[PDB]
């Protein structure tokens, strides 16, 4: 559904990082200079693992990922990346949701886009696949790089 958080920065946080225990990440890092697409998932989640083979397509293109593991299992989660592929450039850890909370996001399938100033473009509340990349995010993506490049 609709976001109140269009045209805001992404909210601050201390997020450990999935597959680095121990490193810790704050909203920084999603201010890359360069839009970045920032996907909730759980392996709970159906839709999340549906969608994962796109990502995994659109990541080898070269869109930037960034993952936040929503209240999940970080075992379970890294084995589900081992397997399937890993898309993610970073995998954030958010255990309790408070990040989620913070986003306001209605559960796991969910897309944000930042662009290259930390700033909240998009919000897709649903499965990512290629009718909506083309339609809705692509068109942002790009306008978006290209005001950036």
């Amino acid at each position: 559904l609709e976001s109140a958080l269009i045209g805001k920065p992404v909210p601050k946080f201390r997020l450990e990082s999935l597959d680095n225990p121990g490193q810790f990440y704050q909203a920084d890092v999603l201010t890359q200079g360069k839009p970045v697409l920032l996907n909730v998932w759980a392996t709970w989640c159906p839709t999340c693992r549906a969608e994962h083979q796109y990502l995994n397509q659109l990541s080898a293109q070269g869109i930037r990922v960034v993952g936040m593991n929503y209240k999940d299992d970080r075992q379970k989660a890294i084995s589900w990346l081992k397997e399937l592929g890993n898309p993610y450039a970073l995998s954030l850890f958010d255990g309790d949701g408070m990040l989620g909370l913070d986003l306001g996001v209605y559960g796991a399938a969910e897309t944000f886009l930042i662009d290259g100033n930390g700033i909240i473009r998009y919000r897709h509340a649903g499965d990512l696949n290629p009718r909506v990349w083309e339609e809705e995010i692509k068109p942002l993506w790009e306008k978006y790089s290209k005001e950036a490049a």
